C-alpha cells in the first residue's frame, strides 16, 4: 500500500498492466489519436518500473487517482479538445475524478468502425501485431467507455486467439469470419447486458435487483445456506452499484474482494470455483461470475412445509417480509436451475401478493391454502412457448423461421418500422437455432438472457423515434413483465393497409449479385411491405406469393431485362390473389 501504481504492476504483469492503462485512458480521452495513448502508456508504464524498483522513489506514494488524473492534466491539447473537461483539472482530487467522471461521453460521434478484408488483417496482424492489436482496442476503448475494462482485456485476448489460428488455415475467410461475428456480437451483447442492468437499478430501485440477485446466486450456489447466500446478494449488490458508478479502480476493487470472499469461503458455496480460483487476480471476478451451476442437494424437501402448511406463515412474514420471501425466492430458485429468472420473480410476486391479501383475511390458513396451484400456469406459459417455437422452428429452418415471425409480427404492430421489424425478426430468430439446441433443462434460461437484449435492443431504437403506443407500453413495463407483454400482443385489427408502391415491389438484377445475407435480408424486406399492404392476406395465399418469387429470382438469373418483365407479371398476379 506504500506505492500503489507498483503494487498494480506486479499483480497484473507489465503486459496486462500496459492494456489496462491504455483502455483508462482511451475512455477517458475518447478524442485523441492513438499516437498520444501510446505516448501516456509508455510514459506511465516506466514510471511504474521505478516504484517497482523502489518503493520509496517520488511521487511512487501518491495514490492512483492523483496520478491518473495529474497525468490527465497534463494533456497539453486538453482543454481545446475537451471544452469543459479542462476546467475538471482545477479540483481537488476527491473531486476531480468525480468531475472526469461527468464528462465520460456515453455515445461519442466517432465514425462506425469498418472491418478491413481477410487478407489485410492477417498481414496488419503478421507485420505488426502489437501496434494492429492495441489500436482496435483503443478503438473499441473509446466507443465504450464505460465497459469493464478487465473484461475488454478478456476479449481482446480471445481476438489474438483467433488472428493466430486462422491466419495459418489454407481458408482464412472460411475460420476468422466466423470467429469475428462472434465475438463481435458476444461483445456487442455483454456491452448490452451492463448498461441495461445499470438503468434497471435507478428506475426500479435497490430492492427489485436484490431480489434478481437472490434467484440468481441461489441457482448457482443451491448449496449454501441462506444466511451465504443473503451476503453474497448484500456484496454484489454494493459491486454493481459502484461499478455503475463509472469509477474503474473502485469498479475493480470490489470485485476483487468479492472473489477473494468467495474463493476463502468455496466449501460454503459451491464446489465448481476450483478451477478459477487459481487463476490470476486479473481473471477471478470474470471466471467466477460464468460459472455453471453447482448440483443442487439430493433430497430437498417441498417448500408446502415451510411457506404454505405449518402455522406461523403470517407471523414470520409479518417480522421481515422481505427476508420471508427472500427465502421462498432462494427455496425456490435452487430447486429449479431450469427456470429463468424472472420467472422465479414472478412466482415471488404471486405469493407475495397472496399474503399481503390473505394475512389480512378472516381465515388466513384457508386462505392461501392452495397457494401453488396459481404457480402451475405461470411456469407453464414460458414452457410452452420454447415448446411450440421449436416445434415450429424444427418445421422449418432458421431463415424461415425468421420469416414466419416476420409475417407474425408485422401484422401485430404493423407501424413499426420495416428495418425494425426485419432486423428483431432475424435476432429473435437466431434466439431459436441457439438455445433450442440446448436439452430441456437449460432452454429457459438461455432463452431469458438471449430474447432480454433483443427486446430491449428493441427498445432502444423504438424510444428515439417511438411510433406504436402499444410497444412503449411493453418497454416501460418492469423487466419482470416485459417478455408477457410482447408475448400478449395481438393483430392490430385497427390498422388500414398500406398504400401500394409499385417502386417497393420492384427487383433488379443486383439480387443475384449480393450476397447470401444482403439478399436474405433484401427479400425480407420486401415480404415485410407485402404484409402491410395486405394485412389480410392468408397463410396459403402469401406461401403462393414467396413461391412465385423464389421461381421469379431463380428463373431471372439475359438477366435485366428479365426482372423487369417477369417483375411486372409477378406483381399483377400477385395484387390479384392478396
Ligand atoms: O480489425 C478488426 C477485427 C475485428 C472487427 C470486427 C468488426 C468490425 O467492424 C464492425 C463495426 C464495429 C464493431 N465493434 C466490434 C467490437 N464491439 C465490442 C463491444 C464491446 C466489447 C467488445 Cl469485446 C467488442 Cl468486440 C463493438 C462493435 C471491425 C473489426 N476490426
Ligand atoms: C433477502 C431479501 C431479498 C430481496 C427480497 C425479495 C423479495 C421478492 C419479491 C419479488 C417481487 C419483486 C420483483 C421485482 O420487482 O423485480
Ligand atoms: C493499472 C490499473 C488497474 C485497474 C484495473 C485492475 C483490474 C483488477 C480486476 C480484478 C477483478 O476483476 O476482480
Ligand atoms: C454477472 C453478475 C456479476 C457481475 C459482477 C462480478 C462479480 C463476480 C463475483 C460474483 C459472482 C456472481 C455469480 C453470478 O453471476 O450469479
Ligand atoms: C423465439 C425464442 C424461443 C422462445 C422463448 C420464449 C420464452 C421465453 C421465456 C422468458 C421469460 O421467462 O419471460
Ligand atoms: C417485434 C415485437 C417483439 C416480438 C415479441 C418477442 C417475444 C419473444 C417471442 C415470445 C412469443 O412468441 O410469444
Ligand atoms: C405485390 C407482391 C410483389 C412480390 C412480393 C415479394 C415478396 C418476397 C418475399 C420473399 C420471401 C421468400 C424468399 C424465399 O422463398 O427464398
Amino acid at each position: 500500500h506504500k506505492s500503489e501504481v507498483a503494487h498494480r504492476f506486479k499483480d497484473l504483469g507489465e503486459e496486462n498492466f500496459k492494456a489496462l492503462v491504455l483502455i483508462a485512458f482511451a475512455q477517458y480521452l475518447q478524442q485523441c489519436p492513438f499516437e498520444d495513448h501510446v505516448k501516456l502508456v509508455n510514459e506511465v508504464t516506466e514510471f511504474a518500473k521505478t516504484c517497482v524498483a523502489d518503493e520509496s522513489a517520488e511521487n511512487c506514494d501518491k495514490s492512483l487517482h492523483t496520478l491518473f488524473g495529474d497525468k490527465l492534466c497534463t494533456v497539453a491539447t486538453l482543454r481545446e479538445t475537451y471544452g469543459e473537461m479542462a476546467d475538471c483539472c482545477a479540483k481537488q482530487e476527491p473531486e476531480r475524478n468525480e468531475c472526469f467522471l461527468q464528462h465520460k461521453d456515453d455515445n461519442p460521434n466517432l465514425p462506425r468502425l469498418v472491418r478491413p478484408e481477410v487478407d489485410v488483417m492477417c498481414t496488419a496482424f503478421h507485420d505488426n501485431e502489437e501496434t494492429f492489436l492495441k489500436k482496435y482496442l483503443y478503438e473499441i476503448a473509446r466507443r465504450h467507455p464505460y465497459f469493464y475494462a478487465p473484461e475488454l482485456l478478456f476479449f481482446a485476448k480471445r481476438y489474438k486467439a483467433a488472428f493466430t489460428e486462422c491466419c495459418q488455415a489454407a481458408d482464412k475467410a472460411a475460420c476468422l469470419l466466423p470467429k469475428l461475428d462472434e465475438l463481435r456480437d458476444e461483445g456487442k451483447a455483454s456491452s448490452a447486458k451492463q448498461r441495461l442492468k445499470c438503468a434497471s437499478l435507478q428506475k426500479f430501485g435497490e430492492r427489485a435487483f436484490k431480489a434478481w440477485a437472490v434467484a440468481r446466486l441461489s441457482q448457482r450456489f443451491p448449496k449454501a445456506e441462506f444466511a451465504e447466500v443473503s451476503k453474497l446478494v448484500t456484496d454484489l449488490t454494493k459491486v454493481h452499484t459502484e461499478c455503475c458508478h463509472g469509477d474503474l479502480l473502485e469498479c475493480a476493487d470490489d470485485r476483487a474482494d468479492l472473489a477473494k470472499y468467495i474463493c476463502e469461503n468455496q466449501d460454503s458455496i459451491s464446489s465448481k470455483l476450483k478451477e478459477c480460483c487459481e487463476k490470476p487476480l486479473l481473471e477471478k471476478s470474470h471466471c467466477i461470475a460464468e460459472v455453471e451451476n453447482d448440483e443442487m442437494p439430493a433430497d430437498l424437501p417441498s417448500l408446502a412445509a415451510d411457506f404454505v402448511e405449518s402455522k406461523d406463515v403470517c407471523k414470520n412474514y409479518a417480522e421481515a417480509k422481505d427476508v420471508f420471501l427472500g427465502m421462498f425466492l432462494y427455496e425456490y430458485a435452487r430447486r429449479h436451475p431450469d427456470y429463468s429468472v424472472v420467472l422465479l420473480l414472478r412466482l415471488a410476486k404471486t405469493y407475495e401478493t397472496t399474503l399481503e391479501k390473505c394475512c389480512a383475511a378472516a381465515d388466513p390458513h384457508e386462505c392461501y391454502a392452495k397457494v401453488f396451484d396459481e404457480f402451475k400456469p405461470l411456469v407453464e406459459e414460458p414452457q410452452n412457448l420454447i415448446k411450440q417455437n421449436c416445434e415450429l422452428f424444427e418445421q422449418l429452418g432458421e431463415y424461415k423461421f425468421q420469416n414466419a415471425l416476420l409475417v407474425r409480427y408485422t401484422k401485430k404492430v404493423p407501424q413499426v418500422s420495416t428495418p425494425t421489424l426485419v432486423e428483431v425478426s432475424r435476432n429473435l430468430g437466431k434466439v431459436g437455432s441457439k438455445c433450442c439446441k440446448h436439452p430441456e433443462a437449460k432452454r429457459m434460461p438461455c432463452a431469458e438472457d438471449y430474447l432480454s437484449v433483443v427486446l430491449n435492443q428493441l427498445c432502444v431504437l423504438h424510444e428515439k423515434t417511438p411510433v406504436s403506443d402499444r410497444v412503449t407500453k411493453c418497454c416501460t413495463e418492469s423487466l419482470v413483465n416485459r417478455r408477457p407483454c410482447f408475448s400478449a400482443l395481438e393483430v392490430d385489427e385497427t390498422y388500414v393497409p398500406k398504400e401500394f408502391n409499385a417502386e417497393t415491389f420492384t427487383f433488379h438484377a443486383d439480387i443475384c449479385t449480393l450476397s447470401e445475407k444482403e439478399r436474405q435480408i433484401k427479400k425480407q424486406t420486401a415480404l415485410v411491405e407485402l404484409v402491410k399492404h395486405k394485412p389480410k392476406a392468408t397463410k396459403e395465399q402469401l406461401k403462393a406469393v414467396m413461391d412465385d418469387f423464389a421461381a421469379f429470382v431463380e428463373k431471372c438469373c439475359d438477366k435485366e431485362t428479365c426482372f423487369a418483365e417477369e417483375g411486372k407479371k409477378l406483381v399483377a398476379a400477385s395484387q390479384a390473389a392478396l
